[PDB]
């Protein structure tokens, strides 16, 4: 009865670096953008046209989009920033190497940080550069919502209200929408809309710059999926 | 400084295909040449020299200014910023010249009703009919707008008239808020904000030109009408 169009943005300048990114404001590598556009290509070849896109307030995802909808010949789409699509919070993790991260924290529970989905990093003090409230980006947020260290569980819970909403509403309303973001908030909201285990979204995987097509019920729940490739 | 209170920033996108062509565009969804996109990465450059950063930006829904807005931001490292589209900010609509050249515009009409139709407040040029491919009724953009707001033409006084209301509930809350606004829009759009703001006559403001891709900082008072008025670039 609905459609819903997922997508994550291509590798990062840090992918390739090997590090630690989450709330990091990176940008899209130069392969990124290049996935970037073949999946906006992808989409135009299936004959897709959006009525509005919602993306993070992190530059890859909405770079990537903006490259998307400029091969869709869509570039008028309205596109929505929020931060409850932004990428899971890594803590004391980010900007680290998988190298750094084994010298200064054990290389083991560092594993534990990635592959876990109730345990967070470490936290960041508020005079580290680190520290979301120390970007303009974040200025007049809440100070609650921003993250000193999130695990995915802390992440499926702010996106959550996001999709009832905001993005839920636009759905019902027949608008045809796609959610541009990250790894992390896409999981969460596979989790969500499929009614998962916590074990069970631990095994998931999500391709980069690969659009994911959900088909929805009246209640909103996925009654199948499938990649455009 | 003392005596105003906000800063507004206005700009009106580089050169068009059709600006290349010298035809009428109006609400035509034409899009920018390169030479155009490079006039907006030069705009982003010169206000990061200044030490410009927005925290919104309102644009039209035609993608010549949505693509300097996204180049002017990017080059900005602004990208983050939130982009509010409106048709409101649309260029003047030009009825039935929109897409001639100045030998096609001189076969279908005449040269004293044309001058006219360019320079004049008050006097629109001629209609497009709802069958005519040219009207905005035609186009998947405008689907869920009401109809009413769909021109068939427009004088710079209508343009006026449907520009303000926007600025009065959208554009002034943000500013009264505290942010940091840019306007990214179109010649005519942005001659009737000026109008509005610095409380011109319609005599006033057909004198008025809007250098393209220069940014334009507007010092506002506690009445958001303009105390000041100066651009980035002497050139």
């Amino acid at each position: 009865t609905y459609k819903l169009t997922l997508i994550r943005h291509g590798e990062s300048e840090w992918n390739k670096e090997n590090r630690f990114t989450g709330w990091t404001d990176v940008s899209l590598s130069e392969q990124g953008v290049s996935e970037a556009i073949e999946a906006g290509r992808m989409l135009l070849e299936k004959g897709f046209k959006f009525d509005v896109v919602y993306t993070s307030v992190l530059k890859r995802a909405i770079m990537t989009t903006w490259t998307v909808l400029k091969e869709l010949g869509n570039i008028n789409c309205p596109i929505i920033n929020h931060w409850r699509l932004n990428e899971r919070h890594y803590g004391a993790l980010q900007g680290l190497n998988k190298s750094e991260t084994a010298s200064k924290f054990g290389e083991d529970q560092v594993k534990i940080w990635r592959r876990s989905f109730d345990v967070p990093p470490p936290v960041l003090e508020k005079s580290d550069p680190r520290w979301p409230g120390n970007e303009l980006i974040y200025k007049g947020i809440c100070p609650s919502c921003l993250p000193t260290t999130e695990c995915l569980k802390d992440t499926v819970e702010r996106v959550k209200p996001y999709f009832e909403d905001v993005i839920a509403p636009s759905i019902m309303s027949g608008k045809s929408v796609l959610v541009s973001a990250h790894g992390n908030s896409l999981r969460a909201l596979l989790y969500l809309l499929e009614g998962m285990t916590p074990e069970q979204i631990l095994e998931v995987n999500i391709p980069t710059a690969c659009p994911l097509v959900l088909e929805l019920d009246d209640y909103l729940k996925v009654t199948k999926k499938y990649y455009l490739i």
